[PDB]
DNA sequence: TCTGGGGTCCTAG
DNA sequence: CTAGGACCC
């Protein structure tokens, strides 16, 4: 018996969804962003089709930037209702396969297949591609390995519309020259710190003395990085309801903000908006965090724990309005954010 | 071609 | 008990 982990990632997801209802736009540059107006400032690309990516457009890029880089791209507004519906369909469809299925956000899922040892993980991956293509119209890629992090890395190589197998057999030969941030979990900061320790590749980190890392990163993070560099990872595909820990709404305003009357009303509204949504989900708030960001793009957040789990609107808005009070100035605030942390204990 | 929004987790003081 | 650093989709 061979335990496989398959990572299923829908290609160009938001674009592909748009493509189902604009099938004339296939093989053309399509950019999905804040409101379909590229001229609109303070807005960014949410998803760039593969054709738009050939001109350098990528998620995070301001839409003005991307229209300069790709003037013939069709810009479409974000339509979250249509993406929730596309997502639940394809997943709902992948539950119908009878393997354990772990869903990660919207596009992506992990599938646990224990295969007799007669069978072919490549074989299962194509079916998933064929059924997904045939029933939803969307295209997916599948990375295959024996643990979640390495399967995800395999998806990187499987894209677009493909399948890639990444195991102990080929991990180090495929990945050993890559910089540490190619690993899932590792970003530019860690890379930079590892660079300052003489570790500039996956292969270097894999043979790095445990002590160096556990002194530098903590006795659990240090060993985890070593695990990751050797291609290790989580191996259990948990098929259970994901329970959110928090919900949050931030907003960067069309105009910079200076007078506090606006600032208070925004954090009040964010607080209430957030709280109704979690009241709908049968959740209780534990702590209220407020975020401010200046014209600098400075950015700092503050949290306060409620005296007791609560759902009380007045007590929560006041806490949010009280935490906003601590932030120093009444500058040009670019962005205001409220996150509610939720109880994790019972229902 | 001035910089989005929703998340999780872990470790310092 | 919190600050925020770091990564992720
Ligand atoms: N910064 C980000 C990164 C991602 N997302 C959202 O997450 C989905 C997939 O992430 P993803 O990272 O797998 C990309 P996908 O669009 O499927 O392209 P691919 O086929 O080559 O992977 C996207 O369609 C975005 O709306 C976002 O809002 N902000
Ligand atoms: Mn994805």
């Amino acid at each position: 018996m061979t335990k496989w982990v398959l990572h299923v990632d829908l290609d160009q997801f938001l674009a592909s969804v748009e493509l189902r209802r604009r099938p004339d736009l296939r093989g053309q540059p399509v950019i999905v962003g804040g409101s379909g107006d590229p001229s609109e400032p303070r807005k960014v690309v949410t998803c760039a089709s593969y054709e738009a990516r050939e001109f350098g457009v990528h998620a995070g890029m301001p839409l003005r930037a991307a229209a300069r880089r790709c003037p013939d791209a069709t810009f479409l507004p974000s339509d979250p209702a249509a993406y929730d519906e596309a997502s639940e369909q394809v997943m709902g469809l992948l539950r119908d396969l009878g393997h354990p299925l772990e869903v990660w956000g919207w596009d992506e899922a992990y599938l646990g297949a224990d295969l007799p040892d007669e069978s072919d993980p490549v074989e299962v991956a194509e079916r998933i591609r064929t059924v997904v293509a045939a029933e939803t119209g969307l295209s997916c890629s599948v990375g295959i390995s024996d643990n979640k992090q390495r399967a995800k890395v395999a998806t990187g190589f499987a894209k677009p519309a493909g399948i890639y197998v990444l195991t102990e057999a080929n991990w180090m030969t495929v990945m050993g020259d890559r910089p540490p941030d190619a690993l899932w979990g590792v970003g530019p900061k860690t890379t930079k710190k590892l660079a300052a320790m003489g570790i500039t590749t996956v292969a270097d980190l894999a043979v790095t003395d445990p002590s160096v890392l556990t002194t530098a990163f903590g006795p659990s993070t240090g060993l985890w990085l070593l695990l990751l560099a050797k291609g290790g990872g989580d191996t259990e595909v948990s098929s259970e309801p994901w329970v959110p820990r928090s919900r949050s709404h931030v907003v960067t305003f069309p105009q910079d903000l200076t007078e506090r009357r606006e600032m208070d009303s925004a954090v009040r509204d964010l607080a209430l908006q957030t709280l109704a949504e979690i009241v709908e989900q049968g959740r209780i708030v534990t702590r209220v965090a407020v975020t401010v960001r200046t014209s600098t793009f400075y950015t700092r957040t503050k949290i306060r724990k409620l005296p007791a789990p609560s759902t009380d609107a007045g007590q929560i808005v006041d806490t949010a309005l009280a935490v906003l009070d601590q932030f120093e100035l009444d500058r040009p605030v670019r962005l205001l954010g409220v996150r509610l942390e939720l109880a994790m204990d019972d229902v």
